[PDB]
């Protein structure tokens, strides 16, 4: 009974089930051990600062098929990595299910300079979109892309895929037939001090490097025309151009 | 008390009274006479065909700051100019007060090739709309632009400036904070076959050509940052990139 789509969850994930919680909704991939994508929806209710980070294996997984706290041991020195969450901390929250925003199933390997730095300043903006008086609901699905060997995690014997980059698709109330999307894609290494208005892309271009078709229950002429252009809502987050 | 703008109609006009009719709200100018801009509103409900054309001076007027029927005599052979539409007919020809649809203050010397042209694929455009489910309302904002000398019409005595390019500002549903908008402007000049597509603009090219300021009624950010941006709503009405 929970929607976090709105306009249709991602088709072509690896897992046939996805599992459903307020927090999100969530396909993994037990081949990598992280997400397919992650799909959730903020609203003036959502958002709550100052809850603590217990990192847990998520109960609703085989064990074998996603990763548990153990298996980050080492990885900080060794990789320069954080423990990135795919569906944001602070936006959600105030859910009922919160505590399942720190299961690693919803969280990969993601360097520490786009974690700390453009990755975050999009999640501060991205929730600065429900402070907005007209703004009711942003719906985002957002996820890791496999392009180039990243290493493995040095404290685990599971075989796992690091992302090499991540993206985030975003549209605000209703539906991006009707209301302005944006699109954004980072790779591992983007610097520090990046700045995320850089990284607008279309939907297409991550759909052509994932294999998934986000916003799948969209009639086929919208997606024909919406995907291949890149939307406006970025300029509501404070990009110009 | 009819709201034909949603978000405030235009400020700049010459005119410090506009006309509000169920049709649409009309700004004035008695030098050029012809209006300065002409705001309106498609729903499901205001299309109507098969309606004719009685040309008639506005009765709300004062007869010497607008033209009368007399006054187009012999324009189409001399300057090969249609009476064309600000408000157009079809779209909104089922609303009550209809016939002022006709009126000379909603009309202008329009160049055939345009009015036959890509004016008309516009207006073919922007009344589908309509049909798609999900968009209950079309807000257009329309007028014209005085950059050169086009001549007189021929027929009159009346001081009067003939249009050297009109522009079309749409929005679909709430607002153009968080709906699909569009811009575009066409010269009196433009082929007859040319694609609408092709002359695409952002609202701040028109404000900063006419003197008004479109959508007055938004917060001054959504202003600062939407005016500047080409919108997406073009997607939806057959053009690419």
């Amino acid at each position: 009974s929970i929607d976090n789509c709105a306009v249709g969850c991602p088709t072509g994930g690896s897992s046939n089930v996805s599992i459903v919680r307020h927090a999100y909704t969530l396909n993994n991939n037990s081949t990598t051990k992280f997400a397919n994508w992650v799909a959730y929806h903020i609203t003036k209710d959502t958002p709550a600062s100052g809850k603590t980070r217990n990192w847990k294996t998520d109960p609703a997984l085989n064990p074998a098929d996603t990763l548990a706290p153990a298996d980050y041991t080492g990885a900080n020195a060794a990789l320069k990595v954080d423990r990135g969450h795919q569906a944001p901390l602070a936006s959600l929250a105030g859910v009922s299910d919160w505590e399942s925003l720190n299961y690693l199933s919803n969280i990969t390997p993601q360097k520490s300079d786009l974690n700390q730095g453009a990755w975050a300043r999009l999640e501060d903006q991205e929730r600065k979109l429900i402070d907005r008086a007209d703004i009711s609901s942003v719906y985002t699905v957002t996820g890791p892309l496999y392009e180039r060997d990243m290493g493995k995690l040095p404290g685990t014997q599971k075989a796992h895929t690091i992302p090499s980059a991540y993206w985030k698709v975003i549209f605000i109330n209703n539906s991006p037939a009707v209301n302005h999307y944006a699109a954004f894609l980072f790779d591992q290494n983007t610097p520090k001090g990046a700045d995320f208005c850089q990284f607008r892309v279309t939907v297409d271009e991550i759909e052509k490097r994932t294999g998934l078709i986000i916003w799948a229950g969209l009639p086929d002429d919208v997606q024909a025309s919406l995907k291949s252009k890149p939307g406006v809502l970025p300029e509501l987050m404070g990009c110009k151009n």
